[PDB]
Order: C-alpha cells, then structure tokens, then sequence
C-alpha cells in the first residue's frame, strides 16, 4: 500500500509522528504488514476545493488488491478521522482515490510483484 | 473532479486568482458545480519535457465519469489554453492524463461517491 | 513516457544532469526518442517507507503502450539503478508504479493522440 496526501495546510502544523500513525493504521486497514507500506505527506500547497482555499486535501491510497466497495468505504472514515483530528481539516474537504493495482504494474528492488 | 498541474515555471508566475479561475472554468466545462472541484498547482518544480527545461506542464485530470475521447480533446483545448495564456506555457509542452475513476474508488467525507 | 519520483533525498544531493540522465535511459528503453519523453523530480519530501524514513522513492512511469509484464520487470532494473547510484537510495526502499495509457487519455498540444 502507498498513501500520498497532499494538502494546503502548513508544514509546521504536521504532528509530531503523523507518518508513523499514518503506516500503523494502514497496516491495521489493509492487513498488510508496516514493511509494506509507503506514506508521503505534502504539506503547503496551492489548492482549492470547492473555490475556497480554506484547508483541504487531496489523497491517493495504491495497494495491490485490498480495495473494493466496503473496504474503501471504511479507508475513507479512517483516513479522513486521521486528517481532521490531526491535520485539521474537514471531512467534506478530502478526496481520495483508490487504485487497486495489478501486482505486475508494481516495480520494487529490481522486480515486479508479479 | 480534480485537477493538478506540476510545473517548473515560478511560483511568482502564478497570477492572484488562477486556482479560482480554474474551478470556475472546469465547473463550466464538466457542467457540474464548483463545490464538486478540487484543483492544486504545483510550481518551481525540476522538470524536463523533450530533454529540456524551457517552460513545460505535467498534468491530470480525474473524474467520475465526463472522461472520453471527444470530452478530453475539448479539455485538452481549455487547459492547454489556460496554461499558454497564464503562465505562458507552450501548449506543445504540456502532457495532461485523463482518468475516469469509478465512484466507489474516490472517497469523500468519510465515505465514498458509491 | 512521463517518469515521476517523489524522494526525501535533499534537492542538493540530486546531481547536476539527472533529468537528462533519465530522458536519455527511457529513450533507449521505452524505445521513443527524447522529444516525447517528460522527467520529474520531486526532492525534500516527507515520506516513509516500511516506517522508516531513511531515503526512499516513490515513483511512477507513465506510457502510452510499451508496458507489460517483461518489460516492467526490465524497467525496475534500470530505475532502481539509477536511483541507487545517483541518489543512493536503498533499492528495496523505492516502489515504481507502471501505468499503460490509453492515446484517447492523453492531452498534448491542444488535442489528444487519438
Ligand atoms: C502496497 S502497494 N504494498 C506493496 C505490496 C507488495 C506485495 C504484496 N503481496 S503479493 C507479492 O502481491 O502477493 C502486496 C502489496
Ligand atoms: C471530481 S472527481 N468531483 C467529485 C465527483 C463526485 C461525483 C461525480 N459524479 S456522480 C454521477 O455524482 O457520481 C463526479 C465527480
Ligand atoms: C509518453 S507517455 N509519451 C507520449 C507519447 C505520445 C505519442 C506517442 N505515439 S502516438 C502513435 O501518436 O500515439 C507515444 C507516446
């Protein structure tokens, strides 16, 4: 699994351990081990949801399978739980995208996991 | 719908105005309302197009649905204009990806569009 | 082509002629001359991989065809190697997202490529 956000909240409001939290839910999600797991988190941006530049993000989790109609459904409560209480941003100002990729079209180490 | 643009031009190059631009233009476009877009520029960044580093974009454009051949060139024309215009980008050095994404795979306010 | 890495490797330690570098490599193995080929490096991210925040990479490679199976294993190679010497970047520490474009989803110059 891999989780990128990216958000126009400042760099300084990022809490202390956010990534690791971040690796630890997912790991918790996705039944995937925090080896697995890749996070990135880019703060400072320009952006705008809905017209207004008030604090907004913009998401993407990958995983090879583990996505699906339930599955994303409880992701998005979890990942958007994480943005408000730690990142502080509304609910209704995140998107995230799920990609269910094909273990071929995933490169790692010299290789694919197909 | 969400659109990013990554650019090497500066972030001074960015006129006041230009995130709102876009989500007026694209709401026209798609035919859906502003509270629905979500647009993020991206500036300064290393970059090279052809081998170069004259001015140039690397874009996206995510939608659920409004994604096929004759919508995306009339998107590719406003986008490639907004760039040419605003931040005096060549159209020729702009590469946009279209991506239709299923609504049970974006999610929003602690749920999905599903 | 359109090759994208995201890196917490400092902008510093990036070395003078990388893009070119990498616009050259993808020509040779993708096959298409250099004027069709766009590089993008995005330096000083907060990322962790496997938990850890030692250096990493998360990338992707765009491509309208020359993606598969074979070829995506042979693509991970020549990235994690360059990635490796130029950025010294463990390679089981970078993921490489491989994605086949379809012509019709690609906006270049005010239109599309079919
Ligand atoms: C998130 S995208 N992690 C990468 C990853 C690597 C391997 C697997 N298992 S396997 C080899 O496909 O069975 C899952 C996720
Ligand atoms: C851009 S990705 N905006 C979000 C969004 C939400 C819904 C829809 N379409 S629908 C028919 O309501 O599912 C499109 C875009
Ligand atoms: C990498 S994604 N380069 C873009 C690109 C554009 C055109 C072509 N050829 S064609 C026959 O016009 O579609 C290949 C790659």
């Amino acid at each position: 699994p891999m989780f990128i956000v990216n958000t126009n909240v400042p760099r300084a409001s990022v809490p202390d351990g956010f990534l690791s939290e971040l690796t630890q839910q997912l790991a918790q999600a996705t039944g995937k081990p925090p080896q697995y797991i890749a996070v990135h988190v880019v703060p400072d941006q320009l952006m705008a949801f809905g017209g207004s530049s008030e604090p907004c993000a913009l998401c993407s989790l990958h995983s090879i399978g583990k996505i699906g109609g339930a599955q994303n459904r409880s992701y998005s409560k979890l990942l958007c739980g994480l943005l408000a209480e730690r990142l502080r941003i509304s609910p209704d100002r995140v998107y995230i995208n799920y990609y269910d990729m094909n273990a071929a079209n995933v490169g790692w180490n010299n290789s694919t996991f197909a």
